[PDB]
């Protein structure tokens, strides 16, 4: 689990919105596992406007910072889920670390601040949805 909270935003994976989330929608896209929705209150993360390939991530699973290299955001082929069908997933960011299913919603920063959020893993490898293209969350 794992949310970026941006002004009156939410940031969150799409295959793990609430009702909540839906009932206050401001924008989703299956093909990036984003969903973004309103908050009455204001956030205070910082969202990277940057080309950092160097970061850190929070692993819930192992309840630990890593630091990682991270790919461009692209377009990576994910398999079926009881989420989603075979796809390819675009705005990924592959980076080799730990991660679980469970890790989905842990954030990744650089200097810059908020990066992406994790949203697919392998083995020995970890997927982030980029958020730093999102330039409407600051305004
Ligand atoms: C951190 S996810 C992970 C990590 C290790 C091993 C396996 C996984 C699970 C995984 O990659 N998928 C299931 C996930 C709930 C949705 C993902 C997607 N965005 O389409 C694909
Ligand atoms: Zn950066």
């Amino acid at each position: 689990s794992g949310a970026i909270y941006v002004g009156n935003y939410r940031v969150v994976n799409r295959h793990l919105a609430t009702h909540n989330d839906w009932a206050n929608l401001v924008w989703e896209d299956s093909s990036r596992d984003l969903l973004v929705s309103s908050t009455t209150a204001q956030g205070c993360d910082t969202i990277a406007r940057c080309d950092c390939q160097t970061g850190v991530y929070y692993c819930s699973s192992r309840r630990k910072h890593y630091p990682v290299s991270f790919s461009k955001p692209s377009l990576i082929f994910v398999e079926a889920s009881e989420y989603y069908p075979a796809r390819y997933q675009s705005h990924l960011m592959l980076a080799v670390g730990h991660s679980e299913p469970g890790d989905c919603g842990g954030i990744l920063r650089c200097q810059h601040g908020v990066v992406g959020i994790v949203s697919t893993g392998g083995n020995g490898l970890v997927g982030f949805a980029d958020v730093r293209d999102l330039l409407w969350l600051d305004e």
